[PDB]
């Protein structure tokens, strides 16, 4: 089994504990660490932050202690337009300039492979994406002519049926990419104006309208399309979501007036690390779907949607029964690293718990 972790760049900048630098990251923790976000300049990879040959350099040195540790860099992001993707994959002059810029890149500063987050391709992106990624293998073959060892090639893909049909030719890139992270957590979207799990495993009963957005179809699904299942790897997340109610209903659908306050370190609204949330249990009555398998909070106004030690191991040994590649956690910063903020004395709770299913059996 693989164990896909991310690590992001600007969690660098959050105070106090909140602060992470690859420094934190346990070595024989997970089999790929893939360092997020790199930014595409005048068509050539390129760093985003102004330390990150630093971090980059940090990062893989981590691999002197565990040489079995595989390190990625992500392309793209959630702060890098999609239309600068499109823009740069439609025109192969443009496409085979970026192309051609990344092994160099990624040989200097000690990478062994690249992991393409285009953040939703849309329906006149498909037959592009399918180019970037079979052109970006190919010249991955070629640059391991050299003696060195062929770099890896990854794409974190939609867990969205819509989503899925508008923007991917799943039977085609995966016969391409190395491995294939399902982004099986960003379900309930950035749109309803009612409560809900941003990550159910299972589908469940309340939910008689919108059918497909639960980890088991996501996955049935690429199964059906053409991905290999030891090509797949099932996104667990670490973060929790956050709504601000607007009635004192708690319960299944009750309405909200907009996302949850902002957390002490994470200063973002709507998400909360899991090491914030943990500090949020203390006060705050813990609830269960049964259906789904997953877990929410509330205290006074603030309802979160996040997930634990158990529901991370139940939705590990699905992957391992449906027979997935392995899992991917994402953001090793927002779990909780220090391992000083939930109470149990481990570090990296989360994480640890789904190591532990997929090594046993
Ligand atoms: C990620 O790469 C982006 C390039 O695709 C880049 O955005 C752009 O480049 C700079 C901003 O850093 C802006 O500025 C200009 O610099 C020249 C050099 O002196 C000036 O003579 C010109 O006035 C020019 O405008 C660009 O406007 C901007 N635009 C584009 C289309 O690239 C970002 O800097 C990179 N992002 C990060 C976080 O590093
Ligand atoms: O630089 C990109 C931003 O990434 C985050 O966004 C949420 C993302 O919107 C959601 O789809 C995903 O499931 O989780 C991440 C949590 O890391 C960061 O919260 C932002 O601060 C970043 O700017």
């Amino acid at each position: 089994y693989k164990l896909i972790c991310y690590y992001t760049s600007w969690s660098q900048y959050r105070e106090g504990d909140g602060s992470c630098f690859p420094d934190a990251i346990d070595p024989f923790l997970c089999t790929h660490v893939i360092y997020s976000f790199a930014n595409i300049s005048n068509n050539e990879i390129d760093t985003w932050e102004w330390n990150d040959v630093t971090l980059y350099d940090t990062l893989n040195t981590l691999k002197n202690r565990n040489p079995k540790l595989k390190t990625l860099l992500s392309v793209g992001g959630w702060n890098f337009g999609p239309e600068r993707f499109s823009k740069i994959a439609s025109k192969t002059q443009s496409r085979r300039t970026f192309i051609k810029s990344v092994p160099p890149f990624l040989r200097t500063h000690g990478f062994d492979g690249l992991d393409l987050a285009w953040l939703y391709p849309g329906r006149r992106d498909k037959r592009h994406l399918t180019a970037l990624v079979k052109e970006m293998k190919a010249e991955f073959a070629r640059e391991a002519q050299a003696g060195t060892e062929r770099l890896l090639l990854s794409a974190a893909v939609s867990a969205g049926k819509i989503a899925i049909d508008r923007g991917y030719d799943i039977a085609q890139i995966s016969r391409h990419l190395d491995f294939i992270s399902l982004l099986t957590y960003d379900f309930h979207g950035a749109w309803r104006q009612t409560v809900g799990h941003h990550s159910p495993l299972f589908r469940g009963n309340s939910d008689a309208s919108s059918r497909f957005s639960n980890a088991d179809y996501a996955v049935s699904y690429m199964l059906r399309l053409g991905a290999p299942a030891n090509k797949l790897v099932m996104g667990i997340p670490t973060f929790g979501r956050s709504f601000t109610l607007a009635s004192s209903k708690t319960d299944v659908g009750a309405p909200i007036s907009g996302p949850g306050i902002p957390g002490r370190f994470t200063k973002e609204k709507g998400i909360l690390a899991y090491y914030e949330i943990c500090d949020f249990l203390h006060g705050a009555t813990t609830h269960r779907f049964r259906d789904q398998q997953v877990p929410y909070a509330t205290k006074g106004n603030q309802w979160v949607a996040y997930d634990d030690q158990e529901s991370v191991k139940n939705k590990a040994r699905y992957l391992k029964n449906r027979q997935l590649a392995g899992a991917m956690v994402w953001a090793l910063d927002l779990d909780d690293f220090r391992g000083t903020f939930c109470g149990q004395n481990l570090t990296f709770p989360l994480t640890s718990a789904v190591k532990d299913v997929l090594a046993r059996v």
